[PDB]
């Protein structure tokens, strides 16, 4: 109503504060999805094929199963988050079956659309994809990137992830020819676990010799697997920051070495980036009349912002003989010869310029916070049925509001089932309720409820 | 316009979240103003005489200068936070002859309305009117109380005061017949410097002997001299908690050393307010399905959330077993033998209920946050041209949101006169534009600008 509109202005000043007050709206959710069909395996197996061709040139020169994490964590988005206006997956080409297509609020984005050299599409490494989310037509500034297995929890809010005084909220975790030798090692290891999607610390490593190269040697810790948010300016503004380096990564059609990621690179040139200094700033801030010209009380406060307390009187003295300096170069005041300080004498005089730097240090371009893991659930799911129910239990006990289970299940064990059940009946217990995202489905379907009350009957 | 209306329901949820994204509004200032005129001071002195007397009688039986802070505390309002709707002022009968009456947004309200039993308006003491600020017509939800001396800075916002997240933000600082004679030791201190308005510890002590014996024993600080963000139904609910206490600082015509103040009283009783719990909650909260019946994954949960980690299955037979009892006393689960579980059946079983409140211990009824003193100024100005301009010196270097400048001085000294004009620069200095709220004057006024010019001289 207009009444409400005009309730903004009915402050002293009569302006309005919305980019201010109310927080930056809109704000969009991208997901990562994949899946295990025998076309994706298929391309897996005939990319191994020419990695290992290319590797055997190399030295002839010298000489599966998924239990839905997609569909609970669109769930916790309905029922934590209710404030995301977008929904987006980016799939190569595959399209989720129980996703109800006609919802406006979800769109699936192909590798095309995301990729601007259409010769990097068949890349089968989540960097690569990673790389490349803020390029997707229609996306907010401001977005939160899920990784497909990250659930929330307590009502999550954009307070969390953004505050208009401190910044953006950065969650920081435990502290960081003979080539093709080394390429010779790589090929061992792809299949791992990993390509099931969304080596590492390497990755990480190298991430922050670069780092260390650009922004001088600092001590870094890396971010939680958690659904971060990415600004799309800051973004690009590292895109276009290493051109050739973000080359690389896109490059690889395996996840390698050698390449930077979507947290640690991000946040970090967030908190490390430098903005050169305002000369005309510190002359408008300083001076509080805004008339251009500087009076003895604003000389006054730039001697002592530059200068070092105690202030005494030669540094004033000095500082007015280094400004009557420059006008012969190029409202009274005490000293009788002193010409009238506009910006452009305070601007042009070197001396007092190379002042002002020596106290106004190198500024962050950006604000940004800093947390613990107080908020943040990474728990382990490996093979044990006992560590699992209790880890889950720890998880009900004490709700957080951002929760990461790894379905690293060794998948050849008799305790795979049980775990699996375990998994779903925790997931439908936290998130029971179809979400808005789900075609009409699961009739009948009577997902086995007796893995979970037998290991209650071993137990 | 409509759109912007529609675009806040854009969300996957399309509701509308304004009161939980555009923080509280509107705002409001509260000032506590006084002036030394010749009636104020006359009757002062009949108040004097009146407490001698009384004092006489007892032990018978046993037998100035204002450098106009309120002129610069409106700018500073209006420089810095402009975002605040409408500004109070309560005064006994007193009007400020450069405000501009003429300003809706500015209003003089006098101590009838102020308080309630008409017997107490000629009070003369500051926590008296402290205590009845909430009782103002026409005032916000949340407002901030200003003590006519303390003034902002760097773009203050309600950002820095209170958070829909943590709650409102506390500043804290350093920690914290016979009786006839204390009475007769009170009339001596009775003109100390403080009748100037806007015998302090000792109230202090009081409020944490009070707040001790009703919230136990803990260790308090108390708050900073700084703008004070004050809830009116917190504020009510802190009048009704102690009825009587606050009728004798109200009753006591003389600031007494057994009263309690505006800050320590209602930040402390924010952070111990204890909320019983709520049995319906806990249930809503743990039924996800919102159907009324907890199925084997609820209670599971409600067996973790209420025993300790790790769960043995004893713990989750015997609170089945405990659940079985109560209703013979008065979808298909894995005991054949137990009924369904509503929320009456779990909020009758008196055990289950004890275990219950037993795991969710009393919880804080308001939220808080805690900060220190690095965005607070407190200087002192006592005398010393020296030290009056070092520290206006240290202001002016780094700026902090929240200034305050205590005018306790001599006034009966060779070096008054300079202090008083270089406070007068400073603050003019700081804020030269004049405030909307401020009549058309100061026509050829011309301060004395040459006492500043003389201790340079002497400096
Ligand atoms: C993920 O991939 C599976 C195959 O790996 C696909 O599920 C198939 O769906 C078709 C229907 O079009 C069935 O005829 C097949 O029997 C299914 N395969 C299996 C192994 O069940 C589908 O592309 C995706 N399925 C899900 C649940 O995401
Ligand atoms: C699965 O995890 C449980 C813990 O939940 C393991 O139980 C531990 O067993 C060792 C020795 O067998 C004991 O010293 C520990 O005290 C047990 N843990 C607890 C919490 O009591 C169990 O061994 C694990 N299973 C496997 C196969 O590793
Ligand atoms: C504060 O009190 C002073 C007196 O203590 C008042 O100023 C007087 O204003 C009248 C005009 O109505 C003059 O005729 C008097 O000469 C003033 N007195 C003095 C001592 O200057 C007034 O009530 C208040 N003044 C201010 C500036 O707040
Ligand atoms: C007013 O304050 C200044 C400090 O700004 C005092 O100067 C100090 O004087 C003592 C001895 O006289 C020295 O030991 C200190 O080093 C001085 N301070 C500084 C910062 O150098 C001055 O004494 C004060 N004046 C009065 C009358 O107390
Ligand atoms: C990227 O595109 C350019 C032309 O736009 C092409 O020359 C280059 O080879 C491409 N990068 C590849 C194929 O890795
Ligand atoms: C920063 O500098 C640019 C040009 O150097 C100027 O246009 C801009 O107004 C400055 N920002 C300020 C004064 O806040
Ligand atoms: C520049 O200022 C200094 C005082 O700081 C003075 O001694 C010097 O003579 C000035 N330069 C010229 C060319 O006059
Ligand atoms: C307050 O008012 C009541 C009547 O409303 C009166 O009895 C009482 O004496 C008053 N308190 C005083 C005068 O301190
Ligand atoms: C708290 O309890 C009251 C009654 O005891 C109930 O009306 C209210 O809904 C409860 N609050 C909840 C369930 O959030
Ligand atoms: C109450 O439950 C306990 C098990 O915790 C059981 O032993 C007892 O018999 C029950 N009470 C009655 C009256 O049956």
């Amino acid at each position: 109503y207009h009444v409400l509109f005009d309730s903004y202005r009915d402050n002293i000043a009569g302006k309005s504060f919305q980019n201010r007050l109310c927080l930056p709206m809109p704000i969009d959710v991208v997901y990562t999805w994949v899946n295990g069909t025998d076309l994706e395996l298929l391309k897996e197996l005939q990319q191994v094929r020419e990695q290992m061709e290319e590797e055997q040139k190399a030295m002839r020169e010298i000489l599966f199963e998924d239990n839905e994490e997609l569909r609970y964590s669109l769930r916790s988005i309905e029922r934590h988050a209710p404030w995301v206006r977008n929904i987006f997956i980016v799939t190569n080409g595959q399209i989720p079956s129980w996703l109800n297509l006609d919802n406006p609020r979800v769109t699936i984005v192909t590798h095309q659309d995301v990729f601007r050299n259409l010769s990097h599409l068949p890349t089968f490494s989540s960097p690569a994809i990673e790389s490349h989310i803020h390029r997707i037509e229609g996306l907010s500034q401001k977005f939160i990137y899920l990784n497909d297995d990250v659930m929330f929890g307590k009502d999550v809010w954009p307070d969390d992830f953004y505050s208009h005084s401190k910044g953006q909220k950065v969650y920081l975790t435990w502290p960081v020819l003979l080539d093709e030798e080394e390429s010779l090692k790589t090929q061992l290891a792809y299949f791992t676990d990993s390509k099931n999607r969304a080596t590492f610390a390497d990755s990480l490593r190298y991430v922050n010799k670069i780092l260390n190269s650009k922004f001088g040697f600092t001590s870094r810790k890396v971010p939680a697997h958690m659904p971060h948010m990415i600004d799309r300016i800051v973004m690009q503004e590292l895109q276009d920051m290493f051109p050739e380096e973000f080359d690389k990564t896109s490059f690889h059609k395996v996840r390698h070495s050698e390449d930077m990621q979507f947290a640690f690179s991000y946040f970090y040139y967030l908190m490390s980036a430098v903005q050169p200094l305002n000369i005309s700033q510190v002359f408008d801030e300083v001076d509080t009349d805004q008339s251009g010209v500087l009076s003895d009380r604003e000389i006054r406060t730039l001697a002592t912002r530059i200068h070092e307390l105690p202030l005494s009187l030669q540094d004033l003295t000095g500082l007015e003989h280094m400004l009557i300096n420059c006008s012969k170069m190029l409202e009274s005041y005490y000293d009788p010869n002193l010409p009238p300080v506009t910006k452009s004498l305070v601007t042009n005089c070197k001396p007092v310029t190379d002042k002002i730097h020596k106290a106004y240090k190198d500024k962050n371009k950006y604000r940004f916070e800093i947390m613990g893991e107080e908020e943040i659930a990474f728990k382990m799911i490996r093979t044990n049925v006992s560590h699992v129910v209790g880890q889950l239990d720890d998880i009900r006990k004490n709700p957080r509001k951002f929760v990461c289970l790894n379905d690293n299940i060794d998948h050849n064990h008799k305790d795979a089932q049980t775990v699996k059940a375990v998994l779903r009946d925790f997931y439908e217990s936290m998130f029971p309720i179809p979400s808005q995202f789900e075609l009409p489905r699961e009739y009948r379907n009577r997902f086995l409820h007796m893995h979970e009350l037998q290991e209650w009957r071993a137990y």
